[PDB]
């Protein structure tokens, strides 16, 4: 497996693997923006929705892949607001259920941080389901927990839960 930054030209190659990754992550129970009704057509639509921003460079996308087999992915959304050029949001960090516990998440976040700095972003922030494995993961990676917002979103099963806000100053 190799860590790769996705570009407009390599997007098609990774499209299916990224869609499958969202699919498996959602059905594995994670709160990443979708409900249990998620099907592959919806996952492909989500993927296609990333293409314009990836080509523009406002959204950065990485995958850890073995050829076209996508094992994990992460995204960095660069704030485009005139007064927000110091910040970026980390989103959609996901590792296939069967590829977890092997350091892929850390590999991705290390790259995300390095590239955020190249883009002169001093603040990385994100939000994740409170109490989830992701919370232990970000804490382990030295992100600082700000607090929670109750009823922020629902797990795929429809149950509302709090989201925890984390940040790291680079
Ligand atoms: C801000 C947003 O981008 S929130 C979106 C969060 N993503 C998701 O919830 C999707 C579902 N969860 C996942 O895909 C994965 O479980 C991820 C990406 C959090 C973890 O990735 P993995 O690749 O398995 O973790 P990695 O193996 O890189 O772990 C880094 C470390 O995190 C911590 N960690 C990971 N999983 C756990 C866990 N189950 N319990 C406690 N600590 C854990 C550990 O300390 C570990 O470092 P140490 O390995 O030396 O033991």
């Amino acid at each position: 497996a190799q860590l790769r930054r996705v570009t407009a030209e390599s997007f098609a190659h990774y499209r299916h693997g990224l869609a499958q990754l969202l699919f498996e992550t959602v059905h594995g129970g994670a709160s990443v923006g979708f409900m249990a009704d998620l099907d592959m057509q919806q996952a492909y639509a989500w993927c296609d929705g990333l293409k314009a921003d990836i080509a523009a460079g406002s959204l950065l996308l990485w995958v850890v892949a073995e050829d076209d087999n996508v094992l994990a992915s992460a995204q960095l959304s660069l704030c485009q607001k005139p007064n927000g050029l110091n910040r970026a949001e980390v989103q959609k960090l996901m590792v296939l259920p069967s590829a977890r516990g092997r350091g892929l998440g850390r590999q991705l976040m290390d790259e995300v941080e390095q590239v955020a700095v190249k883009h002169k972003r001093g603040l990385l922030h994100l939000d994740t389901e409170a109490g989830s494995v992701a919370e232990a993961f970000y804490s382990a990676l030295a992100y600082t927990r700000v607090g929670e917002l109750p009823g922020y979103c629902a797990t795929p099963d429809g149950r509302l839960h709090p989201t925890a806000i984390y940040f790291k100053t680079l």
